Parts: C-alpha cells; structure tokens; sequence
C-alpha cells in the first residue's frame, strides 16, 4: 500500500537556480558559500558526514568520515590544531576546495499520501562534487562525502540567502531553499522502496 | 642518485596487451587484475589506499576489502569458505575487463658510470574505467600494490611476449623487473 521512491537529482552550481549555493566561491568577509559552510562544521565536530559509496549510502559509523584521511585523500594542506575543541586541524581558506566543488548530489524521497492522493518530495542527504585535477593531470568529478540532511539543516536554517524566485526576501535561508525545492537539477538515478 | 617517476600504462596497447590478456578468467587463464583481485579476497595481498600526492603503505591505510567492494559497486555475497575467500564475488562482477590502465610508480638510479638510467619498478595501481551509480564515465585509481608483495605470485604467472621470440619461460614478472611496459610520464617527485 505505501508508495515510496529514492530521486538522485544533479544539481549544477553553474546554473542561476542554483548559483545560491556557490557564491562566494572563497569567503569574502562575513560571507561563505556552502562548501565552506560544510568544511568548517566538520573540521569543528558540529557535522557528521559518510563516506560515498558506489550504488547505496550507509549512514553508520563504519562509514563515518575519517575527517584527516579525507584531507591526506584529496591532498588539502593541514597543520595542526592549537585547540582541539575548537578544530580537528587548521586550515587555511585557500586550501579549501570550496571554488571547486560546482555541483551537489541531492538525494531525495517521494512519498505518495492516501488521504491526499499527492506526493510530499522531501530532501534525505546532499553530496558535494568535487572538479579539479588531481596529482597526474588528470581533471577529475569526485563525489565528496554524504551529509545526511537532518544533520546539516540546523545550519543552513541560520545561513540567509537572497532568492530572486522569492523576490528577493532577506528572510529565506539554505534550509529553505532545500525545503522548498527551489534547486534544478536532472534525475541521474531512481530506487524505488521495498518495505 | 634516486627519483621517483609515475608512469600511465594503457593496457589497450600492444605492448601492454599481455596485462589485459583475458579481460575475464578463460576457464584457468587470469589476467594480472583477476590474479589481484583473487589474491586480496584470499587474503594473500596488502593493498593501499589510492591518495592524491603521496604513497602511505601503513596500517592506517591498508585497504579493508568490504569497504572496497562497497566503495567501487562491486556486487558479493557472503563466502561459504571463509578461508579461501573473503567474499563471494563472480567474475563478471570483478572489474577485470573495466581496469583498462595502471599506474607505475618508478624508482631512477642514476651514477656517475655515465648515464646509467636504471629503472625500478616500485608499485603498482589499477585504474578502473567504468559508469558509476549516477550515469557517470570515470577513470578511478583503485588502490596502491607495493612491487615487492605482488611479486612472488607474478614470478610464478608466464605470459608470452613477441619481443621476447614467444618463449614460455617468461613471466609477468620479467615483464615489469625487464620494463617491457610502455607508456607516458605522468609525474615526477
């Protein structure tokens, strides 16, 4: 009787729908774009987020991000930390790929209401892609690592953005923008639920 | 003295070839990536994790086979011998005929004889081509083989090389150790 879908859309930071998420590509100021919303919650031990996986997402302590293998993995520059509590390593804002990552996995589950007859499409985890070129040459699409919506969304429901399809309202936030469906993006994989 | 050279070799190439040779176990004949793949699920191989910059063969990095296979979307099911396999995996869910490159990592010796250029063949990568969950072509580096652990069970693999007149005591071994390989310089440290 239930009727439920896993959708993994592809959401490109280049188009105006989502360049939201991109802008700034290093911080300026105040202002951070998501990337380097992400990279600093985890270097502080305020985000959980899990290793990806080819073909499903284990969000468990097996796959829990190792955050220093992840920085020797995607070879960003580290010192150490000269306040553990505060961050697992010190690193620099240049050294964050935040500019490089200009697209986002986003995986989403669609569930069909009896009562209603509709179907409630709601945001379940988002996955940076990283584009640049590795230690041989080579320009790489790197899938990142999966953060489980519920995790992250205490964040981005304090991070304001202006949106020009929400007239451009100083009140709307990330969170919103996730929420509401506001992103574009093409559908690259559908999994439809066995219960 | 010493310089540390990688090199990209395209197993679609002739000289290569004999890598490739079959891309899926005919029967009893492996290619080098099945014999790999076949010797860390019976856990006669130490891999390492494919990081970009540098080679760590430490505990820290040694790579869990599951993980592996859960990271690269290879399908398994559980072994019904554990002491031969860690997993039960089929042959056509093993990327052999998808690992199409491989990473050298050489060691240059260089004297004051003259110019002695002596090349040591230091580690191995495979590199798998293929579409992932999302629709997407990629080239993935799959993990690091120290030369020296591969080596005993590839001094023991012949192959048959036209250079070498198609004698039948050459092995896959000879084919590295005598660098029979060829392709492009990638990186130097």
């Amino acid at each position: 009787a239930p009727w439920r879908r896993v959708v993994y859309r592809r959401v490109d930071l280049m188009e105006e729908s989502n360049a939201v998420l991109y802008y700034p590509p290093r911080p300026i100021g105040d202002r951070k774009n998501l990337f380097s919303t992400i990279f600093g919650l985890i270097n502080s031990n305020s985000l959980d987020v899990y290793e990806y996986l080819d073909g499903f997402e284990a969000f468990t302590d097996q796959y829990k991000i190792k955050f220093q293998e992840f920085l020797d993995r995607f070879g960003i520059y580290y010192q150490p930390s000269t306040n553990k509590n505060a961050e697992l390593f010190k690193v620099a804002d240049s050294d964050i790929p935040s500019a490089e990552v200009k697209a986002y996995y986003v995986k989403e589950e669609w569930y069909f209401t009896p009562t209603n007859s509709d179907v409630d499409i709601k945001i379940q985890a988002i996955c940076p892609i990283m584009t640049g070129q590795d230690e041989f040459g080579e320009v790489r699409n790197q899938p990142l690592f999966w953060i489980p919506y519920e995790n992250i969304r205490p964040y981005i429901a304090r991070e304001r953005v202006m949106l020009s399809s929400l007239n451009n309202t100083r009140n709307s936030t990330i969170d919103d923008f996730f929420r509401l469906n506001l992103y574009k993006g093409d559908i690259v994989k559908t999994e439809n639920l066995h219960n």
